């Protein structure tokens, strides 16, 4: 066994080359601001946390600080303040299977993100994919059997080797929701729970299906929204990341390639053979161990094969977010002319539906290579969602005496926040204010109570680097 | 040498095996109604031969007959009549190369396609892909030497053995449209040739690409119109079988993977191997010949998985081709209200570029397997087209007093005909007629002159086996 389990550190003397290779995504320290790259996104999720920051993935050594410099999470005053639920922490840090099996699941689910400000302070680490006496891969997080069961497959201790490979890391990189759970403790004291829960019911990967279309299909049936848009008023529901559902669709998934084949590739440092735990943020970059093995070609090739997929994505993505956020803008300025809700019913339906297949398209960054047939078929699906809305919208204008409407610009980051009424200025100033007072007392706690050992990774926090998404001070 | 190389029959004494294969596709004797099947397609071909007939392809063994007996090529009654030219016959027999040969190409191009008809007699042959001399591959028709090099591409002659495999096969299925070229004789009269045309200039299949957006840029910089739509008015590009140009943007192509690596499998017959002339109407049906020899997958695994494929190029079909219709029939409504040529200037542009996109990515049928991702791409491009223009046309009819306006039902071949101004009645009796009569006298001819053995091919007219798409009692 290990005392302190949660301190990847402490595995570092009987597992060297894995510590080692593990640490090393802090090289993955570059992130895109994907609403200054692709604005649209602000409008789409206007009236929701997304609006406000969201930036590509980077290495997971900066998972939980990234969860804490973000403006989703906000700026708590306290354990009992801020926007952001407990759930928010659960793919971040080996703190949480630990708080899980000390406290429950339920207790764990329930209250404030800041809540836990001060315990779950270590990243992503060995006790999150392995047992501490044997090593063996393992998984903690009850959410994964519960979303597998629910879709009609074996739990990670029922499957096989290679089939876990995939599954300790589809513990995180999945779509999910956070479920209203009422609940009673032990002094009987009602509470509530924000449980993050795989909507899986009606099945995920099956047969080159990512999943979505049962997806909405549940979401619907339990009248589940995520949040009501801002502008056109609309039930919404965000994706998040469906990597697992996806990569099944595709055909490296349906050939039982997993995604420690092409991201945790095998090595050898002279006569120890063992995986490379820089978990590889671009497979590309390291073709001769991640593909070469199974392809006989040129790199150069296989590389350019794959960036033709970028871009047949990147051609659709663009299309399918020009139309949903003008169909939002659209039904904004119909709400505006009087349009009512029953009239703006079917309008509704579609966007919630449209944007969901588009925006699970492209919320699992790889999904353009991983399910390149899924990714297009759903990006076309949502915008033609959007376009039929749109149909609507013109003719709801048409009987409220307006014509020719268009849509404002919302070709920038500015531009798209102004109509999303975020002010990014006021919300980086009180962010920033948290990070100065609140954080660092977290750090502060915790490093006092031996929870946490900061000083071996401080430069983890790099909201200073000038590359930041918010603090461009 | 071979005499009478023209006639297939004459070759089966060198070499049996093939001969004998090359027979069998005879067994491939079912078409699909495609427009009893997909009803929009009426429409969409509305104002064109396409509106009238249009079936699925079948055995190579029916295609001079099929060619007679589609409504398309009409009911001539002489040597200068019938509705289509001599460019018809291009890639349905050993004679058009003949012809080529003999009286030169421009002579072959002008006139009516009843011009040969006594004349082009003998069935795609072993000459349409070999040199008599020697069996080696050889194509001779000019066409597809003047498509590779528009394209950046080597000659026929040029290309590797491997290319070879595929390009006996480009010489038919490839777009292509008919220029009208003016020109002079030896004897110095001035005369106009319809010539088979590969629209290329702007290259094919390149890193991914298919080329249909690089075929849009060359048709409409040449001002070219296949048809002008009989309902939206507008000046159409019709797509034609563009199987080479999207296989080469799929992964087996960008892979060197020839066409008749699967469609013509090797096969071993006591210790002769050879390749089985029978070209594979599925390959899927013989994948142990087809496939197995570069894939180890359980069969009903395989197939499924290329059955996904057909689920989500018929979802996007679907939805493309019914955004289409409807464009077509809003736009008619829109010139009966009164909208100007001007005014829909936008529409017909969106109308016209939407449906060549569609149109190209289901008019090779092995699209869907063959290049997934441009298909599913484009079929998403066409659709949103078209969508684009149907909101120009909401705006449009409200400013002419129509409001919430419907377009007719098109979900039967009967209902779209007849929006299509099709009398397929009327069509059915003339070309019964033609068959009757003329055909019957083009037979007896070519018999008589020794151009072809019709009797060796007795069961080569199917018209009246109970499945015609027109002949229907
Ligand atoms: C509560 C609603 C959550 C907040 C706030 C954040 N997460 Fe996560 N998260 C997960 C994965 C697999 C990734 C990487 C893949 C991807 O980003 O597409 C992330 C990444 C983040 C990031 C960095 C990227 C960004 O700026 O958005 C942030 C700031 C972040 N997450 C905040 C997985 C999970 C997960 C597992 C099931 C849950 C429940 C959450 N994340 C919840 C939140
Ligand atoms: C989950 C996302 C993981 C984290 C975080 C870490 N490891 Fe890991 N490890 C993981 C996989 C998918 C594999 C391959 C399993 C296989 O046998 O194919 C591994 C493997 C190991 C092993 C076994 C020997 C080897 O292949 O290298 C060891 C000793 C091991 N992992 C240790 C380890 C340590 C100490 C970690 C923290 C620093 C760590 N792993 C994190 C998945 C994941
Ligand atoms: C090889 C066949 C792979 C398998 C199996 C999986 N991944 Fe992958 N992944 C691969 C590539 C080539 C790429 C594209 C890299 C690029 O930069 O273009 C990806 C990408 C990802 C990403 C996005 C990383 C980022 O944007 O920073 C993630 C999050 C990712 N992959 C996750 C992942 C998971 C969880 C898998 C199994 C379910 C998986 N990948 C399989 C190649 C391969
Ligand atoms: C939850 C505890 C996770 C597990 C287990 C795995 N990943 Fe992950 N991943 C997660 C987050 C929160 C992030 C973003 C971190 C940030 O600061 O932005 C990531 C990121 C990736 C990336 C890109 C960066 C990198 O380290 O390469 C990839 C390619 C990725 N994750 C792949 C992946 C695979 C293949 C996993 C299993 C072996 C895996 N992740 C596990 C959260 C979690
Ligand atoms: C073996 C374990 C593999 C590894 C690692 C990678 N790939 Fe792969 N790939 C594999 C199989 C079995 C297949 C299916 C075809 C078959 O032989 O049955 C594929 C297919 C591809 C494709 C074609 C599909 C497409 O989207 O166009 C591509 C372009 C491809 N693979 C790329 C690729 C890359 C870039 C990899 C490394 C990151 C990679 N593969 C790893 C098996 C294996
Ligand atoms: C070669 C460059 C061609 C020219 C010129 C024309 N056709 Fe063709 N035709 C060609 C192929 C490769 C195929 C099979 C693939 C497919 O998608 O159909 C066909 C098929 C036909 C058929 C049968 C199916 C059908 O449409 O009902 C007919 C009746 C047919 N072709 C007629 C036809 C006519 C009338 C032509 C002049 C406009 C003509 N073809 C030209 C290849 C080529
Ligand atoms: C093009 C559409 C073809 C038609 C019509 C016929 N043949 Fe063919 N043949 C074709 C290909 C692509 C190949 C393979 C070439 C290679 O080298 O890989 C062949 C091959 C032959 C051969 C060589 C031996 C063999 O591989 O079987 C012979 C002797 C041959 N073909 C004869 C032949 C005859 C007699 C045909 C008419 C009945 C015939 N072929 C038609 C392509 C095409
Ligand atoms: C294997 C990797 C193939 C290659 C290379 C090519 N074709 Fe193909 N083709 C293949 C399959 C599995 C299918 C689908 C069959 C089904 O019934 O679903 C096809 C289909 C065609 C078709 C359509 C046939 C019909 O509908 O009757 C045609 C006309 C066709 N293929 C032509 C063709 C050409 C000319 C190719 C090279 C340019 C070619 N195929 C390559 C498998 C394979
Ligand atoms: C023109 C002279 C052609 C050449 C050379 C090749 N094909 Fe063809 N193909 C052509 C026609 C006009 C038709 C339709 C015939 C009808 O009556 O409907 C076809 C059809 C096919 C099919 C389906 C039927 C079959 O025999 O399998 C396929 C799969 C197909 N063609 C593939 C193909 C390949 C791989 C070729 C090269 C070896 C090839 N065709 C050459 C016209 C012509
Ligand atoms: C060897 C000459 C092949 C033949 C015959 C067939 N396939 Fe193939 N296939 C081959 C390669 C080189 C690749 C690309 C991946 C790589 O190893 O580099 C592929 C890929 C596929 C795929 C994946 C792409 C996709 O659309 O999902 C599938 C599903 C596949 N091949 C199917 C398939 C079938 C059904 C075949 C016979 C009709 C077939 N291939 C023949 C090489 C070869
Ligand atoms: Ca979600
Ligand atoms: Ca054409």
């Amino acid at each position: 066994g290990i005392a302190g389990k949660e301190k990847s550190e402490e595995w570092a003397k009987y597992y060297p080359r894995q510590f080692d290779s593990w640490k090393k995504t802090k090289e993955y320290d570059s992130f895109t601001d994907m609403l200054a790259k692709d604005p649209a996104l602000v409008i789409a999720w206007s009236g929701y946390a997304f609006s406000k920051d969201y930036n590509s993935p980077r290495g997971h050594y900066y998972a939980l600080q990234d969860n804490v410099n973000s403006l989703r999470t906000g700026a708590p005053v306290d354990a009992k303040t801020g926007p952001l639920p407990t759930a928010c922490w659960t793919c971040k840090s080996p703190d949480v299977p630990r708080l899980i099996e000390e406290d429950g699941e339920l207790e764990y689910f329930t209250g404030k993100w800041a809540k836990y400000g001060s315990q779950i302070v270590n990243v992503i680490g060995c006790a999150n994919c392995h047992d501490d006496k044997t090593a063996e891969l393992k998984v903690r997080v009850p959410h994964l059997n519960r979303g597998l069961q629910a879709a009609g497959l074996k739990t990670f201790e029922e499957s096989t080797h290679q089939d876990k490979r995939t599954l300790v890391c589809a513990q995180c990189h999945v779509e999910y929701y956070f479920k209203k759970t009422e609940w009673k403790d032990a002094k009987g004291a009602d509470k509530t729970a924000m449980v993050v829960t795989l909507p899986w019911a009606n099945g995920v990967g099956k047969d080159g299906n990512a999943g979505v279309e049962g997806m909405i299909k549940y979401y619907d049936e339990i009248n589940f929204s995520d949040w009501t848009h801002n502008i056109s008023k609309t039930p919404m529901l965000k994706a998040q990341h469906p990597g697992f559902e996806f990569w099944k669709s595709g055909i490296h998934g349906q050939k039982g390639v997993s995604c420690a084949d092409c991201h945790m590739p095998y090595t050898q440092e002279g006569s120890v053979k063992y995986s490379d735990h820089q978990v590889k943020e671009n497979p590309l970059d390291s073709m001769d161990q991640s593909c070469m093995n199974c392809h006989r070609e040129s790199e150069s090739k296989l590389r350019g094969i794959v960036h033709q997929k970028y871009e047949r994505k990147e051609f659709l993505n663009k299309v399918a977010f020009d139309n949903i956020g003008k169909a939002h803008l659209e039904t904004g300025k119909a709400i505006e002319a009087g349009a009512s809700d029953e009239e703006l019913k079917e309008v509704r339906k579609l966007i919630r539906h449209g944007q969901f297949k588009a925006d699970m398209a492209i919320a699992a960054h790889g999904n353009y290579f991983h399910a390149p047939e899924e990714t297009l078929r759903l990006l076309a699906a949502g915008s033609d969602d959007a376009q039929k809305a749109r149909l609507l919208l013109v003719k709801i204008l048409a009987k409220h005496g307006v014509m020719d409407y268009i849509a404002p610009d919302f070709d920038t980051k500015d531009k798209a926040q102004k109509l999303a009424k975020v002010d990014i200025a006021a919300l980086a100033a009180e962010k920033m204010k948290f990070k100065q007072t609140l954080e660092q007392e977290w750090k502060k706690e915790a490093k006092a109570k031996g929870r946490a050992n900061p000083e071996l990774y401080k430069d983890v926090d790099t909201i200073n680097d000038g590359k930041s998404s918010w603090n461009k001070k």
